[PDB]
């Protein structure tokens, strides 16, 4: 017998109402202060003028004269899973990015974009593609590529993150989804879910390590799609009955504009329906 979400999907797909449902979510989303993002000193720390962390959820860089990074802590209590969503780092904010990864005790970075997409640069090359050490002098960190695992539609890089100021080093799993087009969707729910399950298997979404860092270019479209599916499946695994629109609206209180297109919203539902079948 069809589930509630399955029946919802069927009616939206047969009446072609994804586009109206998406606009309803934009209309029902709540705006919050995001004033720090607008300080003149933070102008060069934002990739997109219209995409800003909220002041009540932004990740703060500790012990820094300027604590600002365009990154949001998304903390759904019912899920007992918190994530950081951030933009693709700029050349001048790669140093802040790794500082945040260190301070947050992050174990996994999930990167959903390619560096160059639709004839523009979406993200700085913030990790070594070769054996040379990548140095971030502004915050005192160095990154080395230890190993790579190239799969058919994604690559996992094992990165060694060195805090030069404390001597300590940590291994970071860098999960690079290389087949997710900008403003588009993954090739299939199955391939998306296989990737999500591999991120989960690394234990890097558990409450024992720090929050995983998810990013694309703006940190809201593909990153929001990936987060909505992961959060809804986590809530479904706990046995609580969810409404996808309400979960997305709740997640939008932590970071504005999660899910950029009706097709992305549609894909979320599809992946959640397929994920529920595994559960
Ligand atoms: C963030 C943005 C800006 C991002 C933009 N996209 C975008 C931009 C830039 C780059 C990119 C890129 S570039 C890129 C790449 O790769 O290149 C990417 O990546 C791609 C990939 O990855 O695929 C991406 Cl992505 C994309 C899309 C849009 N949003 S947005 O939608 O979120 C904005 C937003 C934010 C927050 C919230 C809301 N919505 C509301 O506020 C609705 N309001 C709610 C209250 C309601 C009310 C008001 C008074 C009322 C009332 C109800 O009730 C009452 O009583 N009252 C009063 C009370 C007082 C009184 O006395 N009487 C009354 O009646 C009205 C409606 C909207
Ligand atoms: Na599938």
């Amino acid at each position: 017998m069809p589930t509630t979400i399955e029946r919802e999907f069927e009616e939206l797909d047969t009446q072609r109402r994804w586009q109206p449902l998406y606009l309803e979510i934009r209309n029902e989303s709540h705006d919050y202060p995001h004033r720090v993002a607008k300080f003149p000193e933070n102008r060069n720390r934002n990739r997109y003028r219209d995409v800003s962390p909220y002041d009540h959820s932004r990740v703060k860089l500790q012990n820094a004269e300027n604590d600002y990074i365009n990154a949001s802590l998304v903390d759904i209590e019912e899920a007992q899973r918190s994530y950081i969503l951030t933009q693709g780092p700029l050349p001048n904010t790669c140093c802040h990015f790794w500082l945040m990864v260190w301070q947050q005790k992050t174990k996994a970075v999930v990167m959903l974009n390619r560096i160059v997409e639709k004839e523009s640069v979406k993200c700085a090359q913030y990790w070594p593609t070769d054996d040379q050490e990548m140095l971030f002098k502004e915050t005192g960190f160095s990154v080395k590529l230890l190993s790579e695992d190239v799969k058919s539609y994604y690559t996992v890089h094992l990165l060694q993150l060195e805090n030069i100021n404390s001597g300590e080093t940590r291994t970071i799993s860098h999960f690079h989804y290389t087949t997710w087009p900008d403003f588009g969707v993954p090739e299939s729910p199955a391939s998306f879910l296989n990737f999500l399950f591999k991120v989960r298997e690394s234990g890097s979404l558990n409450p024992d390590h720090g929050p995983a860092v998810i990013h694309c270019s703006a940190g809201i479209g593909r990153s929001g799609t990936f987060s909505l599916v992961d959060t809804c499946l986590v809530l479904m695994e706990k046995g609580d009955d969810i409404n996808i629109k309400q979960v997305l609206l709740n997640m939008r209180k932590y970071r504005m504009g999660l899910i950029q297109t009706p097709d992305q919203l549609r894909f979320s539902y599809m992946a959640i329906i397929e994920g529920a079948k595994c559960i």
